[PDB]
């Protein structure tokens, strides 16, 4: 089998991508964050506080004739953002871009932090990171990508992110068509549950490539890149006027200006971000202060190759039994 399904902005900076999902019979389609840094499968529901709920659209389990509890499960998770929700848990069908699982936990909020009900345009979160990083209890569930995966063609996921522009979520498949050039595969740990792989270095504008080794994680569920501070420093130094904002929370620069990409190493491959991918835009409405898409890891402990890094390239989620992640250029 194979599923392919578009994912959309859910807004004019590319903060998220939305992407619909069915789920339950018949089916309720909901909007979901495709998350390739966490491995829940959770939604906004009929159960979720009445308070905490602003214009989602919400899984009503009692509605899926094949929704069925799982009986003393419960889940809690907490995001880098400071973000969190928790609740109970059913299994149903759910499909993506025709693609089908039975069975599917499908963790049902019960409470979602202020971030979540401020956002309107994501109805949950589908995580796609390993399965061991999965909060359900006390027994731990598949993602979708693990409950599919015997049964795709090829024991596959790519994301085709879009800059300001829709792009596709593909799960069994590799659609030749949508990349340029070759795919350049690289080694995966997961040891810590992420598609954790090493960049083999950087450059800033039109300037010479560093070879360094850069571990971090494919994260389609953060929306900047985030890397060590010597290699952020050496980019915002090419942008006039740009500094590090502690107020602000990281590096601005004027909006005036224009910015020069960034490259970064997969194997001996390049992959260049446009200094156009790299501008979020005033910092508050009005402001000649513009935010910066790449930004310092320091405060993180791992570095993370998010939206920004990930829309400029064609990106395979390799699950065979070693796993690996391909990027080619589009």
């Amino acid at each position: 089998s194979t599923g392919s399904a578009t994912t959309t902005p859910i807004d004019s900076l590319d903060d998220a991508y939305i992407t619909p999902v069915q789920i339950g019979t018949p089916a309720q389609t909901l909007n979901l964050d495709f998350d390739t840094g966490s491995s829940d499968l959770w939604v906004f529901s009929s159960e979720t506080t009445a308070s905490e709920v602003d214009g989602q659209t919400i899984y009503t389990p009692s509605k899926s004739t094949t929704a069925k509890l799982l009986s003393g499960a419960t889940w809690s998770i907490s995001y880098g953002d400071g973000s969190s929700s928790s609740g109970d848990v059913y299994t149903d069908t759910v499909s993506v871009g025709g693609l089908t699982v039975t069975g599917q936990a499908v963790e049902s909020a019960k409470k979602v932090s202020s971030s979540f009900t401020e956002d309107s345009t994501i109805d949950g979160l589908l995580g796609l990171a390993f399965s061991t990083l999965n909060t359900v209890s006390p027994t731990q569930q598949k993602t979708f990508f693990d409950n599919a995966k015997a049964s795709l063609d090829s024991p596959v996921f790519t994301a085709d992110l879009g800059y300001h522009a829709p792009g596709t979520y593909n799960f069994g498949f590799i659609d030749t068509t949508a990349y340029t050039g070759s795919i350049t595969y690289t080694a995966v740990s997961t040891k810590q549950g992420f598609w954790e792989w090493t960049s083999t270095g950087y450059a800033v504008g039109s300037g010479t490539f560093k070879s360094t080794s850069i571990d971090g994680i494919a994260d389609t569920g953060t929306t900047l890149l985030y890397l060590p501070a010597t290699v952020v420093s050496a980019y915002w130094a090419q942008v006039s006027g740009a500094k590090s904002s502690s107020s602000v929370g990281g590096y601005v620069f004027p909006c005036s200006a224009t910015l020069p990409s960034f490259t970064f190493g997969v194997g001996s491959a390049r992959i260049v971000i446009p200094g156009d991918y790299i501008d979020f835009g005033p910092i508050s409405t009005g402001s000649s202060s513009c935010f910066g898409g790449i930004q310092s890891s320091a405060g993180i402990g791992i570095n993370i190759f998010g939206d920004v890094a990930l829309k400029a390239a064609f990106v395979v989620f390799n699950g065979a039994t070693t796993p690996t992640l391909g990027f080619a250029s589009k």
